[PDB]
């Protein structure tokens, strides 16, 4: 028995030995090679690229003459830049107009992130952002039914957006994550800035979990070559505006601006007052203003609302944050739903998806982050015509008791959003059919078909960016390519001209 | 007792923690790895040496003057393309001829897939076919004997095809997968589209297998890196027009169409009526009719014969496929075979390897795929000279009881296969000779002789496609380099010329 | 039992056999990647940059007109040499002044070597040094407090210097490793040579560590893709010229010339002498005597001085290499401290840091490494204005008793070091501020401000060396971005400009 | 106790799955991986640079003027080829006088295989050969002593001749392997064809090993990305024309040739005849025959003498080969010694290393591989002046009792041998001094100092082939760096010029 009490010890040094072995040596420089590989090679062959052809135009130039600054210092890989928006310069002249107009490519971005085969998963909810040079992106893994189905997993993708000599930019990942015990999670949203990703993810009570209940919140920080960070938020370490009975995060993700964060989120909550519901629609014909305000009851009980927040995540960098939410009133909302944080220069903007009876685009502008600064779009395109059980019309928009469940932002191309691109979806007897367009300050709207051949697209998302100095965006969509196939998430990038007609 | 039952505790906890590092962490960043060093850098690459030396040609027209669309967008990889035939532009003169010509070099394809240098293994039953940008190769590996050797194992890899600075184009395998339980397999054979490749394998009943006797197929789907998919295909999920007591897969493989596949198969099917088998053939001098009916007949069984028929599988996509057969009559066949089918343009083709006493090229076109549509070519090159028991010649080809075990297919260079390419082999006392040929609608074979090195050569499988802007072919044979080498799999690589000659 | 025994048994052969394929296969084929990406490729393309850009440029003077040795050869890596000093050329005329100036970018070398997240750890006292291919670096890694914190690791980080297509040059490591029992261990310095690096450490007694006690030395020998040989130095393989009770090896590291090591070493040794310490100072006012002599004593007793030394490594090729040190009176120096050996031509330079009331450079020269033959600078710049104690001016610099506790070494850009390179720190309301700044032989200093993105900085040290043949300098500093982040080391490089300007 | 029984077949199942993990997906895709990076990846860049340049000199002859086959298919990798030998195209005219002379630079050639640290271990007995695009090396480490020490281990390095952006060609390894039991290993050799290497080694007798007796030998067969095959060669398999009692193989290495592959052996031999030594010497004055005849027996024996033999090994490729010797006579030889077989266009070439008293350069050619065809050179260069214990003068060279253990082959630079390149070394009271140079076919020398930092080298083995259409050697030495290193085995390149000098 000695000898066994001694051969079974013999075991565990020999396999203490090889853990380490790979933890110390094979594991580390994996990922330096992956580095290499995918970001860092592709990176000095494009800088010779332009180099050489710079240099050839010279002598172009030259044969048929003769005969026959700072800012990038402390960056790491200089590939792409924040959004830095168009200017009609010189098309101030009578008669000249200038515009903008998406290109006739729609290019595919492979890998943004992993997937799987399984006919009984289904990939949901996805959330992208794009930084100063990474982007984070999140996908929900439920099985069978994709809307209230369990959920198996929630994997986190932080990576970088790189030059491979492709027509357009290409996805680079370098850290790949798998949120545990995501059976209690509510939703997660991602945030990016320089170098550095956030999480922040709603959870809920347990009993096994209890469904949509709310017990404070996670925060994770992701960064290069580094193991990620946990932080509990909750007892005192957050202060909610009104009481919450259950607390989502906005699907579309949020900014970081100095040492806090910016998301959107929307919940049930208590309400001890009377309302008088925002009820905006055409000439439809007393009766309206009850639904709109039944419109907003959960269970139409006139004490619990649905209804939108900001949620602001304080002082990040200590180690201790906490979160203090402000929320928008009945009277200049409609019911709460999944919405985006944009940061559009020195200002900021909210995108609140349809979820109601309203399904025109709902946009605003704010000077600094709070209800009461916000000021609204009075735009209607893009109109959400799918997933929706509403039978009202695009024209009139008449009130009734109905909900939608899609998700089509929009991005800000300009400093007031006076022009702005976005993806328009039309069902149809055969799936759906979809545009890209870009809208401009004439009310004009140029569009262009794409992705003929799959078979259903639901949903989209788009974060745009300089690239090989002009405008590049990627939009993250959620579809089918075939009738039978289960549900994936597809990735394609785009450009956006510049033009300016003479009339 | 009790520190036993502990310290094996905690060798199980280690060695789970070692094992989910290998499968969370490194294996995907070396899958990664591969594709970015295998693919994605010899493609930046060989775009830059495009747009450099396009660039240095303007300058040298320069200097001599002065002095002294949508398709491609939702490709990974934009190497090759689907075959697109040469036309006779501007051939249509008096006395001036349109031809093809193959040319002078015939380079290595070195890793199309692994090997062994192991003497009781050999290599046998290749299957080769080229999508829209992938490949699929599948080879058996038998003990000892080669044709009646027990299967060791069934290789499948997929890959795709690049361009790495050579002089043609090059393998790079992505995936490789061994069949289980590979005993119990009759055959195997593949198809490829678009990103998806498919394989599709009869199987036999067990006691240990029973040989050569029918129990269902199984499926199974490939993609880039994701986990294979098996499907039994089994019960009522087929449906034979014969009674087969015994079914095969051609050895070509087979092609896929919007969401159904079609493979050939042949097998030994019961029957009850009496036939008048296909009998063509010379000026040899009603012995003749005789012999060409007991050549299609089993032991010389009239209720036993063996055929060939079209094999579809429907509705991949559902993930429940079915398979429907149908069987050609023995009027217009030969002795069942192995046999590929070819997608022409909007039209199918079909090819059918000499197994019996008529040594011919046996190939026919059709408008879609079914028995009663299919009209045959009337050429007869290739003649098939190897691996054969048969005593007739090559003129008047007299019926007799013999058979022949090779395999050498062709590929069309147009739509209604007037011109083709090939590869010949002809016996001699020392190994093999071969050549690469291109017959032209005139009637004419321009040829040349290739692999003057290798011992011996019996098989050949021919794919073709577009790269750098002409049509290049791959060839995969088997062969022996020296004369007491064990058999193994080669492939190389050659282009197809447009010539137009002024007589 | 016996199966136990058995099955046991089973176990041992399987894990022996894994642990042998992972040391055996995949553990130097990993290594052999990391060079091939991380080293040999990016030196393939920059060589292939060059040439082609060199041959344009021939083109653009071709087309205007006509219209319209041996050193290298041992060298496995050429990408940096040793410094070669600007000389004046051609500046010799009347009213032209030559000059060198730091240029305006101040660019980031990521990876110099490993970091991590945790706010429980805190990196300091780096120690690096660049030879004639490859750099050594080291980091401590202490427990919360920083200075007083107990040592949680050492880490050495050997690797080399490449040009990765960027603005400046890069870092690649090749090795990593972790001294063993760090617990013990009153400091460790690096120096580097042709291909070979070398770390000294010096330890202490054990009852658990007895703080700042002394024990001997270990020396540690990195090669490039071989195993770390260590070395120990005890019992009569040392000897020091004075009695030291505590030794510590000088933060900055060493150099090797020949066969020898030379370090700079300073500690707390026995004195039986009276003294008269070195006291210059300005126009402050017996009393200034009586407080530089308290100002070199420990806890004021006659009898224990705190000292510096120069330390001698002999003989280190034989195996058995041995340690004589030789120290410096009190009546030319000042309270010992951190310092650095340089190696200036043929001569050799000595960095001491301030650690006392004295806050002027101290920097000398000499012809050999000996306490008799040095010559010291009278030049002021840098100085040391930050952790420090001290209420003086930097006008008269007074004696009291206080400390200082920074690091800011120069790197002297001449032979006589009449010219240098040097970063200086300012304290501020808010962190600090810093400036890169180049001093000519006429105390002109010309100065460029940088990282005015971080919180603070307070420390640097400055290595230079040849890259695409024009003098360029690699700092590592100790700061924090954000107030409250923790300390990290981080690095940035920076190029010397040659100018000659006619007054 | 069943739960036990339990527990450790579940570690089985963990064990097993794990092992398969990392020898099925791992280890392969690290091996892909290895090549891509270090052959196929700069095979691709060096095409680019030559097409590039290419291109760039045409324009440049453009600018000023307008103003101001089928042998390389089959290979894998076509950055080397055999030695085509230069002929004097135009130097047949009056005084005008074709040489050959080696270049001024001797470069680096790193990672030739691997090495290490350890100041017990020596590395030694090396053996190179250079085949058509691979190369075969091999290096014995002994413990302690390098000459009579035991044998710790033989390593075998397959690998690739390419080209990484260098001055010169550097090596690429693909494989590397260690021999069994090699405490039973008299001498191992190694040969090199078309991407198949070889491995003969003699094997001794065991009691623990029997010193220097003979049991036989093993062959070993090597190729890219398979297993290593053995065979024993025993019993019948092998007939000796002398009975030996002892047997090595010679360390220079052999060829192959069609099916059979030639070594050279050399040991002790049983005598029952008289002998007549070969004796020829210059004007030293009946003694000196006596002396010729001792020198060749062993410890004076009549009956016992150390000679030199042909090996050749029939059939490789039929799995079972055979080995048959040819001796040479006492009366046209000397002392037994390790020696090589080369490749001379049709022709053959034996070199055979100096044992004895005789120490000028003793090469034969051959037209076929046989004792009685051998044709013996008649010049002297290079004469041996290293490791010797013999007093005589390199005029007289007279006979005497004494030996020789060095070894400085040549390389034959036309198909008579009338022009070769040598490395020539001198000893010293400082280590030693050596050159590179090629002697013309008129006697006249051209050499060039080599390796000045280096303190002393042993011996140089040299194989040339075709690089950037002009010949380049590599040559491997064994020596040490600093007086107290190790003995190391380096490896370095050079060019070989050709010159025509108008008289
Ligand atoms: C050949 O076809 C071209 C059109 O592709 C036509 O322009 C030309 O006239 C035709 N030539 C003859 C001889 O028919
Ligand atoms: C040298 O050989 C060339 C042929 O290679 C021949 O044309 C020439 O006339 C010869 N010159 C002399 C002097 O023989």
């Amino acid at each position: 028995l000695k000898i066994i009490q001694d051969e079974v010890n013999s075991l565990k040094e020999m396999l203490v030995s090889l853990d380490q072995l790979v933890k110390t040596e094979i594991k580390p420089k994996v990922s330096l090679i992956n580095t290499a590989v995918s970001v860092s090679i592709p990176a000095q062959i494009s800088n010779l690229q332009t180099k050489v052809l710079q240099k050839l135009v010279y002598l172009e130039e030259s044969i048929t003459k003769q005969c026959t600054d700072t800012t990038d210092d402390d960056k790491v890989d200089t590939t792409i830049k924040p959004v830095e928006y168009y200017k009609p310069d010189g098309c101030n002249k009578t008669n000249d107009h200038f515009t903008m107009q998406p290109g006739v490519n729609f290019y595919t971005v492979p890998n943004l992130g992993p997937s799987s085969s399984s006919a009984d998963e289904c990939y949901t909810n996805p959330s992208f952002s794009i930084g100063s040079s990474i982007y984070m992106f999140s996908q929900e893994i439920r099985k069978t039914d994709c809307t209230t189905g369990e959920i198996l997993s929630i994997q986190i993708v932080l990576g970088r957006i790189v030059d491979k000599g492709q027509q357009g930019p290409q996805a680079s990942p370098l850290l790949v994550w798998s949120v545990p015990n995501p059976k209690i999670i509510n939703s997660c949203a991602v945030a990016a800035g320089d170098e550095t990703g956030w999480v922040l993810c709603s959870v809920t009570l347990t009993a096994e979990p209890i469904p949509h209940m709310f017990d404070g919140f996670w925060l994770y920080k992701f960064e290069p070559d580094t193991e990620v960070v946990a932080y509990r938020i909750t007892g005192f370490a957050y202060l909610l505006d009104k009481v919450y009975d259950s607390v989502f995060i906005g699907k579309g993700g949020g900014i970081q601006r100095g040492n806090d964060l910016y998301f959107q989120m929307f919940g049930l909550s208590r309400n001890r007052q009377s309302i008088k519901a925002l009820c905006e629609h055409g000439s439809c014909l007393g009766g309206y203003q009850v639904l709109c305000d039944r419109a907003v009851m959960s269970f139409g009980s006139e004490e619990s609302l649905i209804s939108n927040a900001y949620l602001k995540v304080n002082d990040v960098a200590s180690g201790k944050p906490t979160i203090i939410s402000q929320t928008f009133p009945p009277s200049d909302s409609y019911k709460g739903s999944n919405g985006r944080i944009y940061t559009i220069g020195e200002r900021y903007g909210i995108y609140l998806a349809p979820s109601s009876w309203n399904r025109y685009l709902r946009f605003g502008l704010t000077p600094d982050i709070s209800v009461r600064s916000t000021t609204w779009l009075k735009e209607k395109d893009p109109i959400m015509k799918v997933l929706t059980t509403c039978t009202n019309t695009d024209k009139d928009m008449c009130p009734e008791i109905c909900n939608t469940r899609g998700y089509q932002d929009i991005f800000p191309l300009s400093e007031d959003s006076s022009f702005y691109t976005y993806i328009g979806i039309t069902p149809s007897n055969e799936g759906t059919k979809s545009f890209v367009a870009v809208k401009d300050d004439a009310g004009h709207v140029a569009s262009i078909t794409i992705l003929p051949n799959y078979y259903s697209i639901t949903s989209a998302t788009i974060s745009c960016f300089m690239y090989k100095e002009e405008i590049w965006c990627i939009a993250v969509t959620e579809g089918r390519k075939q009738k039978e196939n289960p549900q994936r998430i597809y990735a394609h990038s785009y450009r956006v001209q510049k033009m300016c007609f003479n009339i």
